[PDB]
């Protein structure tokens, strides 16, 4: 009965150059059919990079998840700033009646990841964060239903996820 959406990890701990998964999932979020983020992280510490290895460009969008995944006319766009450490990022269903019509809607899943390389051993976070492009965003999230509507209300929003508080380094 709780309804949240949270940055999830697949490592608490990760030395130079591993890869750290970062799973944006979603819980009981009721006729959930897409959202925008705004993500934030130390690109002194960290560096995204696509499920191929390779790094993000200011355009690249989060690899896929579990959910967001149905030929509903998806639309995607990012835009990234590599400099400062910002990910925001669009992912929803566009076919909206069709998907009210198939009537199972995806309130639980993965909605996208982000792999990050560790650059330096240091503890860090991997949050959403609140930005003047989103005056929408609760914590940086903005969670649509299948009518096109904002949910605006009724979740919370887990994070930051920290990597490296503790570390693998003689000391
Ligand atoms: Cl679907
Ligand atoms: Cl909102
Ligand atoms: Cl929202």
């Amino acid at each position: 009965p709780t309804s949240s959406i949270e940055i999830v990890l697949d490592k608490t701990t990760a030395s130079v150059g591993e890869i750290v998964t970062a799973s944006i999932n979603i819980k009981n979020i009721t006729n959930f059919s897409g959202c925008q983020l705004n993500m934030k992280y130390d690109p002194a510490v960290l560096q995204p990079v696509t499920s191929s290895g390779v790094a993000y460009t200011k355009s690249t969008m989060p690899g896929a998840g579990t959910i967001l995944n149905s030929d509903f006319n998806l639309r995607q766009v990012a835009d990234n700033d590599l400099e400062k450490g910002i990910l925001n990022f669009s992912k929803a269903y566009v076919s909206l009646d069709d998907y009210r019509t198939a009537a199972a809607p995806e309130q639980t899943g993965t909605v996208a990841v982000v792999k990050f390389k560790v650059l330096k051993e240091e503890t860090s976070s991997i949050s959403f964060e609140d930005t003047t492009s989103v005056p929408n965003a609760i914590d940086g999230t903005v969670l649509f239903d299948w009518n096109g509507d904002r949910i605006q209300s009724g979740y919370s929003v887990i994070q930051p996820a920290v990597i490296n508080l503790d570390m693998i380094k003689a000391s």
